[PDB]
């Protein structure tokens, strides 16, 4: 199996009960899975999404629906993974460039 990731890093994610923006650590696997954890120790797995099978769209910026950025931050930092079962994963990068780097990586993961 794989011993190394396509991309890893922090993103803020809007939570599924409280809808709070909270830090999570993300690993994108070469099998297509995006895994997110509470922190960068990889101890507390939260959830996953299989980009090829589950994702039907990736939105960024003003495209993102039903989600507003953390206070003070441009919505151009945001990206939203849209899944076929209606799950949306609303994300906020540190910068607009971090957002684009993830967008392009996640788009490619769908077709990889």
């Amino acid at each position: 199996g794989s011993m190394a990731f396509v991309k890893s890093g922090w993103l803020l994610r809007q939570s599924t009960i409280l809808k709070r923006w909270k830090k999570n650590w993300f690993d994108l696997w070469s099998d297509g899975h995006l895994i997110y954890y509470d922190d960068q120790t990889r101890q507390n797995i939260e959830d996953k999404v299989h980009m090829p099978m589950d994702c039907i769209n990736i939105r960024t910026g003003q495209e993102c629906r039903d989600t507003q950025p953390p206070d003070g931050k441009s919505k151009d930092c945001m990206l939203q993974i849209v899944c076929r079962d209606g799950k949306t994963i609303s994300l906020c990068a540190e910068s607009t460039d971090d957002c684009l780097a993830w967008k392009f990586t996640l788009q490619d993961s769908r077709t990889n």
